[PDB]
């Protein structure tokens, strides 16, 4: 049917061991040690990593007593570089750190002599939030695909199934769907692309075998794999330099697969290594919280949520509110919804999202959206 | 009109010493300095910036000898870091070198060996290209006025009308719009902010007056700004510390204003310091490209082009076409007239788009697309 509007579309993730994500993950695992001392700790730490160094830069006014080598080499350790053959390793890589105070000048007008509640946002910036009802989780099928092929892959590296296998990996999903009045329903997998960094050992095709069998069979359901699915496995033919050795890793440089994989829009901003005052992390977190109730509640099928601030300032300047002709009620109507449901200042978000808590080198990886466990992802009930 | 429904859209952009923007510009200015001697040179320059350092990171393979301490400083100078006061100094600040070679497995899967037309993809991923009929140069209006705002203020500190700016700078730009049958279409300002670094000599109140008669009523048409328009203007009332003081810059953490100001959509991908070999730039201008000519052929209002790639294969994986309801002709049939018309493997793009060209450091502020000079911004005349 015409109206099927038969459509391509591509997302990537990436493994725990890409140097982009190395550094989300320590500038993460620097938040958390803080928090765990210091609940409310200031923090804007961004990592560089390329072969042998790691590089802690930004801005950091907290109570705690961190030990920043500590941090660095247990998160580097936990990513499985552990070894000179692997291209880096926890125990003889070099860490350097050039970390001062937050800027004055931002202290005095964002968190200074404030009330919690009204705390003002930690910069200007503008963030939106993405639902989907394609999948449960209500996210794109194709980023989700894409975060749990570099997933399996780690468990089959550390499980020693395929001992190979070495933690820097990339991976691509191009689904086919079709649309039913702006919503979209996946039909089959187009395309997907593995590259994975390997040990010398291992041949090609073997390698080629396993990444089909054991990963893209175990995480893809079977009913959306044919004989024209497209399979670009190990397309690069050799991937044995790999991690920071192979590509300069940094903080904020995976903003796509770290949300909504091309889906949705993007603000701009990093998660990585912010406390809650960084309305880059905060209001994304709570726009998908609102976008995920909005599809949850069955006002909508999918929905795009866009809210902004000036620093210093608690209350949002502008939110707007887009369902793809996929809601009954209009997108103002919504909007009024929203405003009666939801609170988007940043210091009652930290409240309703637990914004404190040290979890966040979990969110580092695979994806800040899509798991259950984080408070974002538990759709609150709306009254309208 | 039902029809119109009104909504709020937000973008920002930043000045040429934002720090992120920054460490673009400098990125840039070192793939400029190799181009002009190796036009084949491979480039992966990331810079971090923080109080006195500039870090060079990533991986050159190239013929070209390049005095980094000059390109920097030149650059830093440029911007206008230039003394204490300011907070930065290109005669006095530390720039360090952490640069290697291209990683050989790299190397030879995307050109080693390789005919030019048919070099492969530098890496997987995803890019998207955007236009729309709202503006002459097809651009969002919001991220425009947002790129104006800054350029306007740099303008005016170095004739030295307001000598009191310094070179770090934000501005956000909320528009009201209407729509047209998918189409967008500018009705009013709703917010601005301006936040700009500044000397201590200079009163708020001063700075605020000129930033609304000098900056913004001289870069916004004087029919989208009413009685009702939102300002915040210096809204942190201080902002002496500024530039790599203030905030860790990195490259690639301005993704957003670099493209289209959260209109479209990105596949996660940073521009500066990267060669044509690494489509994150290439296939993501050639995107933009291709969306343009399809609007000024007149056949779609508004335009999103989606491409993928593997690492080491010069053909695209997936094109597709969403014209937001605003093309007579389908998605699918404009699909084939971009295949007629288009050839978007890496190795023909760099010779439509003249990529060997050392212009990159222009690029790195103020917005890849909108501006008339780059060659993706002249539409190619499309047979159809
Ligand atoms: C291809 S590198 C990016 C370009 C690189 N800076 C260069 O100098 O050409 C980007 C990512 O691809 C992956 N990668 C590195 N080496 C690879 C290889 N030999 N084959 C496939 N993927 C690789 C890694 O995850 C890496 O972080
Ligand atoms: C607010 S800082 C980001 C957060 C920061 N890393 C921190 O430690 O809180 C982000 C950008 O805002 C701008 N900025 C820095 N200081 C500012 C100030 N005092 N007032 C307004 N904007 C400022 C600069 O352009 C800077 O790069
Ligand atoms: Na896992
Ligand atoms: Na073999
Ligand atoms: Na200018
Ligand atoms: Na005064």
């Amino acid at each position: 049917f015409q109206s099927m509007g038969v459509f391509m579309f591509t997302s990537e993730s990436v493994g725990e061991g890409h140097p982009d994500k190395i550094c989300d993950q320590i500038s993460d695992a620097v938040l958390d040690a803080h928090l765990k001392q210091d609940p409310n700790a200031k923090v804007a730490c961004e990592t560089v990593c390329k072969t042998g160094m790691v590089l802690l830069c930004g801005e950091i006014t907290s109570m705690a007593m961190v030990d920043y080598q500590r941090v660095v080499r247990d998160t580097i350790k936990h990513i499985g570089y552990d070894d000179s053959a692997k291209g880096f390793d926890f125990k003889t890589c070099n860490v350097l750190v050039a970390l001062e105070q937050q800027s004055p000048d931002i202290a005095q007008c964002v968190h200074l002599d404030r009330n919690e509640e009204d705390v003002g946002a930690g910069d200007q910036g503008l963030m939106f939030g993405y639902a989907t009802d394609e999948t449960e989780e209500c996210m794109p099928l194709t980023i989700i695909l894409a975060h749990k092929l570099n997933a399996r892959m780690a468990d089959l590296r550390r499980s020693g199934l395929l001992p190979w296998l070495r933690p820097d990996s990339k991976t691509q999903v191009t689904v086919q769907y079709m649309q039913d009045n702006g919503a979209v329903i996946p039909v089959r997998i187009h395309t997907i692309v593995i590259s994975v960094q390997h040990n010398e050992d291992i041949t090609l095709e073997e390698m080629r075998r396993a990444l089909k069998e054991q990963v893209i069979r175990a995480v893809v359901p079977a009913k959306y794999l044919d004989e024209d699915t497209v399979y670009h496995l190990q397309p690069s033919g050799r991937f044995v330099i790999g991690g920071p050795q192979g590509d300069a890793g940094v903080t904020g440089r995976k903003i796509i697969v770290d949300t909504y994989g091309g889906w949705g829009a993007h603000g701009g901003g990093a998660f990585s290594g912010k406390d809650y005052t960084k309305v880059d992390r905060s209001a994304a977190y709570a726009a998908r919280w609102v976008a995920k109730s909005l599809v949850k509640a069955g006002l909508c099928r999918r929905v795009l949520v866009q809210v902004s601030y000036a620093i210093g300032v608690a209350e949002p300047l502008s939110i707007s509110i887009f369902t793809y002709g996929t809601s009954q009620k209009t997108e103002r109507e919504l909007l009024d919804v929203v405003h009666k449901n939801f609170d988007l200042r940043p210091g009652v978000i930290v409240r309703d999202l637990d914004l404190k808590k040290p979890i966040y080198q979990k969110t580092a990886c695979y994806g800040h959206f899509g798991r259950s466990e984080f408070p974002w992802e538990v759709p609150r009930k709306l009254v309208f």
